[PDB]
């Protein structure tokens, strides 16, 4: 069995920019999430391998995690905020599309997800 390559962290071709909402999204929203309680699973791209679960990137085709977001925004990767809250969107949207109502892993991601809606309702005005 084998994993795809991860979700690209660099781009020579690929503008960057840093605004106050992505550096929010650093500072505050992926820091915080990543100290959680739960954030272990999501932390890095998933091992259908070591996990032995060899559906998964036959099911899941944009697979997406925090270590990957918190590279990218390190990175200064991304144009945009929306960008990076798409990151985190699709990060749980696999995890509630691969996995069964009311898993272990689904309980850790909607804890999570209720954290981040939380922030990203008071993300700040663009400056
Ligand atoms: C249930 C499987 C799953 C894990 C996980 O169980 N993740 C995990 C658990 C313990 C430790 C670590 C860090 C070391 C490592 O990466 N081992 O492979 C990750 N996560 C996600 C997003 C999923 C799925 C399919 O939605
Ligand atoms: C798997 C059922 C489930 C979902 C779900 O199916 N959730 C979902 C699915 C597809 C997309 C999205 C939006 C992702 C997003 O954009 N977050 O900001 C959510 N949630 C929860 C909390 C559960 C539980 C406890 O069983």
């Amino acid at each position: 069995s084998m994993n795809p390559p991860p979700p690209e962290t660099s781009n020579p071709n690929k503008p960057k920019r840093q605004t106050n909402q992505l550096q929010y999204l650093l500072r505050v929203v992926l820091k915080t999430l990543w100290k959680h309680q739960f954030a272990w699973p999501f932390q890095q791209p998933v091992d259908a391998v070591k996990l032995n679960l060899p559906d998964y990137y036959k099911i899941i085709k944009t697979p997406m995690d925090m270590g990957t977001i918190k590279k990218r925004l390190e990175n200064n990767y991304y144009w945009n905020a929306q960008e990076c809250i798409q990151d985190f969107n699709t990060m749980f949207t696999n995890c509630y599309i691969y996995n069964k109502p009311g898993d272990d892993i689904v309980l850790m991601a909607e804890a999570l997800e209720k954290l981040f809606l939380q922030k990203i309702n008071e993300l700040p005005t663009e400056e």
